């Protein structure tokens, strides 16, 4: 019994969770009183978390014990958790689930969680441009945590705002959700509204990515998936960087602003001596990095999001973002962008409006701003992540001895 | 006076022994009562420990001091010290070595040290199919710790089951001892056995392996070079994987399965993404790693020992082992394969019979297993090193800087 | 508002300063007295130390605080401070500079410093075979720092003997002092017969190294720069490594002997497993180090300079030292070379007679041997850096307690 599964993804430090930005529906979990948060503020859970991510308007944090946590709108279903007494969804409250959790994602609508021995639960709904189209089921969401239907155990999940993508443990990539612009690398143009002429249960159901064998028999197999909001990054075995999805601001690595529905190979990203180990992505620009403590960025340039200083204009390779400190993980909001440095620091930068950035402004960043304050004092970033209003930060105790 | 040497390869960081698994013959070190330890066990050595190494059913630490210890079946001289003393070989004794070693290497019946000077001693002897062949003279074991007579300065050795790899600092390649299935990379098949009319001194006096530079240069140069139990993988200073030895289970990462008697250059391994960094291997597989925290199976998948899940079929090429962590270090014990993590954990599969595996059972594990117990708990891993029916642990107090 | 800038070379670890070697002109900082340490010393700055840089016979060191402290010779003004006061430039003392500085580098007769906004300020005077050129004026040293404005801010400066080169937050290389023997890498046409002197004006202002980029865009952009004595290393966008200046030994890695005025894709440095990350050099060799912990020379190979052991010869291409531990950064003084490993160990080779070696003896070493003593006993090495005479260690207690 019990064949449990591990991935170099998984997150194990326990740490705080702090929060910033906009908590209008309760994303801030810091209670039905605080509805903005300029800097930075403590998010009390009873136990220490390993993993905090920002949905599109909620939260979901991961303790180091494998419990679930969740704050924010749950009008979609978003927070797996009853949430019918008035306030409830505006502190951290636990999704009920037998097995011990170990890695989390989220959406602008949905959650989803891997346990211990790789089974995937999904929660809360998808959306087009038009409305929502379901979760598991055409046109219906789920309030209550549902098993992803798989007959192998999964090693990472990682989502966009409108899809799932799952990687199994032998390296086969299977998606679910939107695939309006080409996020699930698996449909034709032809069924991008709907799942067209052969139904949305087509797009819901989980379906492995199937390409070529980039030599002569077999199909492509992946070492790792990453999402950006309306589009997907999947290393292969041997390397290559594939990508799928929007690319109207050659966000994906694309000379031309067409989506891209049938998985792409990007020359953009070649080997140069760039191991490309880490990509995210807002709605119009993507932020990457590679094995060497370099963090780039593509697409749209539009209020500071490329943090490649003022007047900087879209990209479409991966262009280094020079004026970090060596960097271990990056990560994008709607329309921001951060790095967290190898010394445990933050960096943000892009569109201030939502109060994300952490310079205490509201004022737009065309360079990377380092995020400071008292509770970043005396204390080292683990991870930093980010949704449409707000940003989640994962920190500890500056160690001394 | 002496020009001391030095190498990545060396291990540096003081700590702790833990034994597991059978301990018949003295290689747990936990005295003549404890004959089986199904999970890991302290090692009372009266030094910290910065190398720690399994051989075939007998043990070799390193001290920080330069000193070695040995305990297990000194039959064959293996411990390289006096065990008189009636249950002497089944506690940590001093090896009668007067210099300080700063590497060490194990096999089935011998026991090789590296000087600071880059000189090395064996002790114990080889074996062949038909039986013991000597050590460094045709016929002859050694039971105490004897210099080998070479004439250039050696800064990493490495042991299969019966054969020893010299490395020297201009990077050549010398080996001897058992040649019968091509792992000394330099004898034909046709003298393999015991060197056939030109006996044991065409295997024993250590030679260098002698491949024709491609773009017609002198003779091709390693980096580093690796051994598995009856095979030995050797990198270029151009990067290239070269292996000879038994591949009867594609264990070299050959498409056929015959032993390769002369270097292959090993085109499975080529790949612009994938720095080899790190091989190991047991009787029938290799499980090797990348730069990039990544570690690959590759041989037969009996009982587990791929670590790719139940079911796993032969691998012929190097395939990734996806439910891991970041991985930092690989090896191989008969039957059974094991990863450190970069954040100071062990992972374990394959066959289960000796309680190797650290799980408490004896059942064989397709998948990698964590291993836990009161011993690895507030502590991290540095190494670990397996035999053919017991493993050790080389650990530390949870790490500090 | 004044954005603050980083780069992934700003060093940022509090330490103490050591030196060794000859002290004639104060470069020890230990006084009017102390005018050579064969073995490290202590010398009191009043605050920590983030970098510890050598010029030819002077030494600059920057606080965490960001003050820059710097004795040493100031005949040309290298010092950026008054020492009328007989003996003040055998101590530290503190440059006058009301700005938060970052990074440093230092050459012969000149000192740069780059402030936490991205701009460079300058002091002393640049030289060429025949004399003092001047500093950013012909015939004018500054005694003063004087301030470096481009039109982008500077992530990072680097400097050789009489040559300053700034990496800007766009990938942009400018080079500005001697460029006799191509250092610059920017008007060939220039030093075509002609002297340099004739175009001094051109010479003396900071301006890019342009590279049409084949198969062409724009021109040729950079992710890290680095200096020797009388040449230059950059790598691109792409990893590339490009060189200019002086090649008399074969330093610069080409295959013929003389001065490179442009930029030239060095093809000995083109492999695919390996991804270079770190340069220094002395006079007529090299020192580079990769992104596995495995340092290379090339060049000159008299009194042991490259490292490669005893009778090595001139080396064209960059080859691999063995006898290292993994190796985390790497530097040159004018005819020695050193290593600085993961571990926090410092290794020295070259010629001995200035007492750089640290050995306590004037003897050249072919190979590299560790530096002891009592001022490393117990502490870990963050940086080494070395000049004509003398060499700079920067140091931190054991990290227990």
């Amino acid at each position: 019994k019990k064949v449990k599964v591990s991935h170099r993804s998984h997150s194990t430090e326990p740490g705080l969770v702090l929060t910033l930005g906009q908590g209008d529906v309760g994303q801030l979990g810091l209670g039905e009183n605080v509805m903005e948060r300029k800097k930075p503020a403590l998010v009390s859970i009873p136990e220490d978390v390993v993993q905090a991510e920002a949905g599109g308007m909620h939260t979901v944090c991961l303790s180091k014990s494998g419990q679930v946590y969740s704050f924010g709108c749950n009008d979609e279903g978003a927070l797996g958790r009853d949430t019918s007494v008035e306030g409830s969804e505006m502190v951290p409250g636990k999704v009920e689930l037998q097995e011990k959790v170990v890695q989390v994602s989220a959406g602008d609508s949905h959650t989803a969680a891997l346990t211990d021995d790789g089974r995937v639960f999904l929660w809360g709904s998808f959306r087009d441009n038009n409305g929502v189209i379901g979760l598991l089921e055409p046109m219906k969401k789920s309030m209550v945590p549902v098993q992803v239907q798989l007959d192998v155990p999964v090693v990472k999940v990682a989502s966009g705002n409108d899809h799932l993508v799952m990687l199994t443990a032998d390296g086969d990539l299977y998606t679910l959700g939107c695939g309006e612009q080409g996020q699930l690398g698996r449909v034709p143009e032809l069924f991008a509204n709907r799942g067209g002429r052969q139904g949305l249960e087509r797009l819901l159901v989980p379906k492995c990515v199937m390409l070529k064998s980039r030599g002569s028999r077999g199909h492509v197999r992946f070492q790792d998936a990453f999402c950006g909001a309306y589009f997907t990054f999947a290393i292969s075995h041997e390397g290559h960087v594939y990508g799928f999805g929007l690319s109207n601001y050659h966000q994906l690595g694309t000379p031309g602003t067409e989506s891209c529905f049938i998985p792409q190979n990007l020359t953009s990203f070649k080997n140069s001596t760039k191991s490309w180990v880490g990509f995210s992505g807002g709605q119009h620009h993507t932020v990457c990095m590679d094995s060497e403590g370099k963090a780039y960025s593509l697409g749209r340039a539009e209020y500071g999001r490329l943090g490649l200083g003022e007047g900087a204009e879209e990209k479409s390779i991966p262009t280094l973002i020079s004026r970090l400190p060596a960097v271990s993980s990056v990560a994008c909001g709607a329309s921001v962008g951060y790095a967290v440095t190898k010394d445990g620091r933050v960096f943000a930068w892009g569109m201030g409006t939502n109060y994300q950035l952490g310079t205490g402004q509201d004022e737009d960043a065309w360079s990377p701003v380092e995020m400071m304050g008292k509770q970043l004092e005396n204390r080292v970033v683990l991870s930093v992540s980010s949704g449409g209003q707000h940003t989640v930060l994962l920190v500890k105790d500056k160690e001394q001895s």
